[PDB]
């Protein structure tokens, strides 16, 4: 208990560090594929392309975007997931996923 109970507000500062590195990676993959979605946008809108086809590449990115911040909110997921077991840890109870 003890040292749980001091470094519990220690540890869930390091939580929300490495949480704020998560987001700081994720609104880098923002900025890279909104970047990427304005090169969509330039490479589509500035020629004589279909007026959907110029667009399938907007959604692309966008599509991206969605599975990236799926990416991201998964293994957010993860890791709160293991803090709630960190902070729920008891003898007598079974870990799996190794």
């Amino acid at each position: 208990e003890e040292m749980r109970h001091n470094e519990l507000s220690t540890l869930e500062a390091e939580m929300a560090v490495e949480r704020k590195a998560v987001e700081d990676q994720r609104d880098g993959e923002l900025e890279a594929r909104a970047q990427k979605l304005e090169a969509d946008l330039a490479e589509l809108e500035a020629e004589g392309a279909k007026a959907d086809a110029r667009r399938k590449v907007r959604d692309g990115g966008e599509r991206e975007m969605r599975q990236i911040r799926d990416r991201a909110q998964r293994e957010l997921d993860r890791l709160e997931d293991i803090w709630s077991t960190f902070t729920k840890l008891a003898p007598k109870q079974l870990i799996v996923d190794e």
